[PDB]
């Protein structure tokens, strides 16, 4: 089914750019939504992170895994626009010559900034709830924000590669099935696997950092680091969805 | 992406709704009353689970609660009954697309919300009549939880309503975007898991929290004053979630212009 | 929204039943006793779980129990056999809709009910002969639970029976409003989780509880008379719940007036 | 209800089974061989969990074993292979509705049972070629379990075998009454969960418990004798559930008279 | 029923493998590099869970691992890429029904096994580049386990390998026997749960166990003295399991003896 699958991606990447050109507003709103949806997955699993860490549980990371599925299922079911997702779609619509290389940069920049707006809004709204005034949920937000930015560039970059491989292969699957339940199941597996192994997702991290920098619970982060993390993780995401995933699928599916 | 397809579904749903309310009150109110009591049933369950695990000081309590809430919207979706929270996105998207009046939207909203409250009252009543809240760790969960919800700063509540109806309305958005009933239940299952466990606030459900709390004699931690104070703030937040985010957001994605 | 196409089905099934009964008392009763026995299986499984987990002092006891009862209405639905409680609403409507009579409806409720009971008795006899209720925490869980059911005030039982059959019948309502069998089961499993774990009462599962409790000679807490007290209060609650509520409501939603 | 259609379905499945033994003994035995081994896989996994959770004092042992047994009957349905248990309902229903003869049924039963036994033997052998039962609590679990089943009183095993094949068969009955492969797998998971955990007896499953426990050089307290004793009692038990309840029951429900 | 209607599918499908391999030695190898990596993704995940619960000393350890391995074959099937252990059945059953040939089998078998190999390796370096195996119970879990699997008698690894593949292949068999994708994944999860938790030996997944072990800083307790050895036993095993049993067995069930234009069963 590889050729049809290429034609599905190719065709998908043409609709992205087609969309951006007609309405920046629709395009950025679609992306804001996706950034939010992913964030909501963070709200949930950090809440859980906070709960079980306080407890002493060896199960904390496993359950955060299980619980993350809502992040990409929401994106997939809503047909909203996600950065990492597009790393592969465009990276292979481009090799198929459905879209220009610079069609592919406009999409990446807009979807990523669009996602970031979804994050900041979510974070702002999440802080108004007081759910991170203080407490273990708010210390989890704060401690995770810190470790992620205080980790070397190479470590982050490679975790970024394995994250999008997985996020992207999850999107890939949505093109290769017509069951919506298989889509959701596969998203849940790939998200379980990436969160639990310890891989880094740029757009998720926008909500981690967006929340941490809006909560007057004094952390130890600083923008330099968040931006540092987001640069490090984002390229890897690109490498993981564009290179591996994006290129491999063009390869498998192209009538040469 | 079917954004416009989607918006047209939302637009027909707002229409049929106001036709239904206009065409025949008592049906609209029975539809709503069922919704209101289906939601409440997920309170009965998750608070039984609340009282059970909290007595044990289990760290899983809220997680398991979040997990056990799916029934509330699953039932509403699969019976095709009228919930207030979902009406915030449907009517709002529908008003912008000129399918419905603003006061169509107004009526629908006030009705479901009141209809729901009626199903929550009955439920609260009948549930007290079971003696399951006569005393012990479960009564205590209803009393501590109705108290803390009603003593919370308006701002915190308001914002908690927004994040909730974003979750509820999008789980309902999903149901418009798929023809798999299992997919609907799964998505709903995920949304309610996120919003219960994350700590977001849902007016129609709080109805049953205060219904149970005000009808029960062994529950005297809250008053008929907080309940209203909670429903007002939480509901308002809910409306913002549904109309201002989902409702206007879906209208933006789908509108030919 | 399709509450008319749904009141058609409820009427159509309320009809296809009494036609079955008028045409074969034996075919009807074989189906009844099957569902009584299908329901009883979940009682066996969950009381096993009951006995294992109580004996250990898990706070999870009632929860794992709820989670594990889905088989009861699952077998019923998937084998399209006759179950009392599911009929409180299916006869409720059909008649109110003028498709079957007050006559064809007391008929269904004694047959389905007694047939069901036959299934319970036969499961009891066999399960006892497994020796699985000879000595220990499973036979203890049957003893302990059977008494508490029989020493509880009529009123509490009544109300716990209303809620049980709103959930039970709404799971049946769901099986009618969808074509996905997987979704039917998810929905059954949700409603079964919420009624068992909440503490609501089910007439037909209880037939098995007392069936097992009595036929077992290592169990001496019960007597018939107390099992009768329980069954009459619970059967009446079920009826109200499925009949006044789901019966009356769904006719009201689907009736073109 | 589509009982008539369900009973024609079984009748034609019973026809296809015998026409297939007759056509080719080897293909039938191979199919039966596969089912005994697909069932064995289950036992290997749930006995691994058996050993693990047991050596660890956990009250969830038997609950997890039941939850974990689904693969056994799932692989059988999904592979379309020939399982003794199932043939009890199908052959009988099929002979009752005058589609196959008593000799057809006895030959199917005898053949599929020996076919099943062969699969059990190979698996057991190959499993001992793992060293996973050389020593440690997984071996010890095949050891004490194999012995308690061989030493149980005949009546108890007999009745345990009835309840077991009612569950196995009603779960084959469901795969006949749905077109959804996911819903077949859920109903199988539910039924196996119920039969494993409540303590019911399954012949073909025991073949592997004895296939493993014998060939395993790490020893115990077993004897072919005891294994044979278990098998006989449990087979009779299974046959009664399968043919006398399920075969006969479904026959009475779908027969056009 | 429907075993011949099945057998045509493994048949019509053994072909298509050889075909596209004949047509694109690179289109085919990337398609195998992937599979091996999808499988390795299963290992990083469940191995992270081993470290976690093995360092906590939990009894649930091997159970939860088995319940978590599903992602491995689920991605192969859903992506429709090339995996060695699966090929065994399909290629085997392929000859028997006379659609594809012995040398093809062992070639696809040879180019399946090798596509899978890379993926473990690439994935191997990358995961170690995460520094997620520099220090700790996961780094550890990965080493020990890499030890035993090769510090284990040949006879264990062989039979632990045929069983793996009965299970791995029977899941592939089910994905041939349903048009339900959700049904596919579920049966893949049942089989992978059973096979991981019982403790059966999977070739491709060990390609990645061993990559991460060599490739690591904090080492070893290994030497390729293990690998090759371990892999060589399990594979052989894997083949038999899929080839001997599943391949020939499905042929037998499938073969309409109006051929018969050759041999007679009963
Ligand atoms: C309020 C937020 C609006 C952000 C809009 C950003 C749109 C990005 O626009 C892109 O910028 C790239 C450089 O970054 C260029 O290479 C592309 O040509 C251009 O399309
Ligand atoms: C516990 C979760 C199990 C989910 C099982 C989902 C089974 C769906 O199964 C699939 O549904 C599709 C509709 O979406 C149909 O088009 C397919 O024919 C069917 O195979």
């Amino acid at each position: 089914a590889h050729k049809e699958t290429l034609d599905k991606l190719t065709n998908a990447a043409i609709n992205k750019i087609n969309l951006l050109n007609t309405s920046k507003v629709k395009y950025l709103v679609s992306s804001a939504f996706a950034g939010l949806y992913v964030g909501i997955g963070i709200l949930l699993i950090f809440t859980i992170g906070g709960l079980l860490t306080d407890a002493g549980s060896p199960m904390t990371k496993i359950v955060m895994g299980l619980s993350f599925a809502i992040a990409l299922s929401l994106v997939i079911m809503t047909g909203t626009e996600l950065f990492a997702g597009n790393n592969m779609v465009m990276s292979a619509g481009m090799l198929n010559k459905g879209v220009s290389i610079k069609d592919t940069s406009k999409i990446w920049a807009y979807s990523w900034v669009g996602n970031l707006i979804g994050a900041l809004v979510l974070g702002i709204i999440f802080v108004g709830t007081g759910l991170v005034d203080k407490g273990p949920v708010a210390e989890f937000f704060a401690n995770t924000a810190a470790s992620k930015a205080s980790m070397p560039f190479t470590a982050l970059f490679f975790r970024g590669i394995l994250c999008n491989i997985l996020v992207c292969v999850s999107v890939l699957c949505s093109f290769r099935t017509n069951s919506d339940t298989a889509k959701i199941i596969m998203i849940f597996l790939c998200l379980f696997a990436f969160i639990t192994s310890g891989f880094e997702h740029s757009v998720a991290n926008m909500t981690i950092y967006s929340v941490s920098l809006f909560s007057p619970t004094i952390s130890t982060v600083t923008i330099g680091g968040a931006i540092y993390n987001l640069v490090a993780v984002t390229l890897g995401n690109i490498v993981g969805g564009a290179l591996f995933m994006g290129l491999g699928t063009y390869i498998l599916g192209k009538e040469k």
